[PDB]
């Protein structure tokens, strides 16, 4: 059977709580072996090898776990047939996107999580992990970029996002849809992201021990500009705006950001709106402010890309081209 | 025909562009009489009295337009049979939630906007105004709280949210659905919000010239606690966190807010996630920290209720009671 | 603890497959006791009594089980504090509606299924059933009509429909939304169906042993009139048309029906389209044809309402009014 | 500018109604010339040549218009740069899919319709047509198969379906997402159907004057088997089943289909469930019966593929492999 490596980072899939009929739980109560031994069917589909990379709740995911993860996938790619990275649901969409642009290993790279902790009744973790391996083991998964497999669905790392705070069906690719659906151990892939991923990108965190500082500001009515200023005073390399509607900023936040952009800070306009592209050629003249419109990339994902882009360039027109290709 | 007061605030609906086939536009280029003079069919269903309250794009909505609108409607309630607020789409969902709680008139109060400026080919403002007037003039709409009428659909101001950055069908009550749908100038109503609104709320802004300071901090991987710390230094009365997953906070952010709470800063846990409730009984001990769980209230809606909750109390336990009633 | 009656009809929830990782299966493999006894946590929230009414797959569901369930729930309303009906997922939305119009018991009546067989990994039935009891046991679930509890969501029996062929989250009230969400054994209800249900309807099946014959014919390009002709030829009482777009019929189908209507057959124009209403005032002159527009009711739900109206009247306009209130 | 040929078939796009605020209307009240002239900006992006193929409501679409339509794009492929087919929205997803399997012209073939009649307020027709021409004129649209452009979204003819009976944003590719989004005249493609279309299909209707006889039967509780027998007695070559749940059939329907299959009749199992695949390896042993699982092809789309499969083979297995490829 395929040799599949399971890089365990923690999350709800490893979390347990008081009971099955109680929602309480804490992340990372089990290790990579227990997860695997708990799903002995894995043994009929892949020759599994587990490794605990970290054991955090993804709310605490950070650049170091990211660098570490990419370096690890790239370094052991040549050694295994595919990967499964067990992770919490909270920031999984951010990590999947980050690996999607820094992982040069085009062998199946699947991320999997669980909305219910391992202790719950009808826990989703087992079958999720089982299905995740079904995907990391399918040859047709190679070259699709880094994937997220949840709820019998194979989702591309760039478009996948967490849609609902508790639903087991929460992961969906909200703008462009899923790449495929799994049924009875089989996947019918009918799509692949056209954006450039993995080996077709220039991002190389192999020698990177740290990613550039990129923060996120929220826009809403009567939005304060303290947050944006706080990030600017601390010298952030970039700031992404979780803007209102089609990428718009509260006037005072727009002020701080325009000052920022004109004095060096990379500034990306994204939106707090869940679906749709933050387009240019709407109300904002990005060209005039040196702002970059983020496309279908939501705030946290636009931060992933800006950080990597900032590793190569500081120019708004350059970053924009990157946001237009990746 | 019934008397409907149209309180104009600006927005795309009252905005234009140099082209009908180009996406660029500037808001607030149109006057209420012009918006109203453009939809002469209005005269066949209502005796319309337009008054331009302000002219801004809703990205610039602030507490004063809220105070103004709240009071204006409250004062003029007996002088008219309903209201229609022409508002930008960016923050229409926050303004509707604020009016929903501060307005004491149970006559149909309907908000309306446009995703396409007045100039665009197939501009949606026209029929949206017709339909919003159809709604404010339907006696069945009374007592349903502040409504948002968009795309032939009547939505409650609490649950209604902008779902897509550009789609005309963007406004959706993502958790509980719409109250009704408009076909041929008639509305089939099959739902009404159960959370207490309008006359049933304890919020009286009639004497208020200002609302408490409530900022929103965003959560993502490697999140900077700078924004949160800036909000606490500025003396913010409350901080709504747009957390990850089910209201979870990044380590540093959590720490800053957990401390802010210990010193009286009301802290609400919301979610960057689009649908679902940031529940209590998951991974955060709201009780140990003095945090309130926002429920289905997204960051920006949670901020509306917090400011108002903050007009009534500072006690997290009571604020939490507020977040469960309204 | 509430005394809850579990009337089991069979379906996937009490079905089984040879494997936890194979999608294959057969319905009606488990009895009610085995079923109930497999979620021993049930006895901690309720005093469950189970009764097998039938043990079929809902694909073969039919008039007699509907009448049997209806009589049984009505006869027994007095002995218990609420009901849970385990049912297959295929036609659960039809029975839910049927019982929503014929059950005069206003104590909680909850339907439940499982998309995965009891034998599968991360099988959904157990928590589904647990949550179905948490609902039938909530006093707040009373007077909401018949409900369907699936995926942590309470959905009114009228609007709820099977949205996906295999997704555990398939069940959704597509037009108006869920009534409430279940988190940690508690339900935050924010809605209730506005149409007349249960004790507010004039349908009494208590003395009925059969229900008027109502068939559904599908419309599509190059639609055959043969199926509609067969229904008319067999002397059907009502024919629901699953039309194209806004209730439209293909010419030879529109023909058989305009005539059938002319000769005393009730004809409801519904739609193959999954959401939205088949309205009056589009392209078809219901008046001229004596056609009843189904409203937001999908073909099969329209069948449920037409059979029951057909027990009261044969008059197109009386029927249309029934379609406008139930 | 590109030479785009507009072939008209009628539909709401060319339908007028007595009022711009009355939902009432009739299709086929405008001609291609008028349609084209109505949106004169078309002239700024293409050299439009209108050709009125037919003038009907798509609820009346048939094999003949489909054969003619395929034959016309095929023959005139060399004389133009792209094709935009105006069409009624009712059976649009059907024609879109017919042409997707029979058209060998890989130059942009784009279908467009409108939900609001031309005479209406905020008519969608104008900009839909404009955007459809943008699409047909973008060389990026070549090779994606036949497209459907509605509500600023480029959708593939295979997965596209009418989701709401009245919403202008009703067209969605429910299972795999849209190919791209149009903003300010530019399309951001991020996907293309992986299933085989146009020239990669062995379907050729160039010499065909009639398609095989395939009808659809509906399944619901107590489903009559009359409609299925009607089609059988009439010698239908194929029977698509709009089944309950995962392609399941009401007992008596099952029997008629099973027996008809045994006598050569091709029986394809689809589902009335709007999204998801009708799979094999569930409750029905397709092989044992000579039935074909339709996959994600809804009943009407599966009727398209079956008629075509039926022009090549009559063998269940060959027909099944066709359903796994096209």
């Amino acid at each position: 059977l395929p040799n599949i490596t399971i890089l365990a980072t923690g999350g709800t899939i490893a979390g347990g709580g008081d009971s099955a009929t109680k929602s309480n739980y804490t992340v990372g109560k089990v290790g990579v072996e227990n997860l695997v031994n708990a799903v002995p069917q894995l043994k009929d589909i892949a020759n599994v090898k587990g490794e605990q990379v970290v054991n955090i709740g993804s709310q605490d995911m950070n650049d170091n776990v990211w660098l570490t993860l990419a370096k690890k996938i790239n370094t052991d790619c040549d050694k295994t047939d595919g990967f499964v990275i067990t992770h919490g649901v909270d920031t999984m969409e951010e990590t999947a996107y980050f690996l999607d642009l820094t992982v040069k290993c085009d062998k199946p790279v699947v991320m999997v999580g669980a909305m219910r902790p391992s202790t719950s009744m009808s826990a989703d973790g087992p079958f999720n992990l089982y299905n995740a391996v079904v995907t990391a083991a399918d040859k047709a998964s190679a070259n699709r970029g880094v994937l997220v497999v949840m709820n019998d669905t194979v989702l591309d790392g760039r478009d996948v996002t967490k849609t609902n705070t508790t639903d087991v069906a929460t992961f969906k690719s909200v703008n462009y849809g899923p790449l495929g659906y799994i049924h009875n151990g089989k996947i019918d892939y009918q799509r692949t992201p056209a954006r450039k991923h993995t080996s077709d990108t220039p991002f190389d965190v192999s020698k990177l021990n740290e990613l550039p500082k990129v923060g996120i500001v929220y826009n809403y009515a009567n939005a304060s500009d303290l947050p944006a200023k706080a990030l600017v005073d601390a010298g952030y390399d970039g700031i992404v705006s979780a803007g209102v509607g089609n990428g718009n900023l509260y006037k005072s936040v727009f002020d701080t950001l325009a000052t920022a952009a004109k004095t060096g800070t990379a500034v990306v306009r994204s939106s707090r709106v869940p679906t749709g592209a933050t387009t240019q050629d709407a109300e904002v003249d990005d060209a005039k402010y040196g702002f970059v419109a983020s496309g279908t990339l939501n705030p946290q994902k636009a931060r992933v890309l800006l950080q990597l882009a900032l590793t190569q360039t500081k120019d708004p027109q350059q970053i924009q081209q990157i946001f237009n290709q990746y």
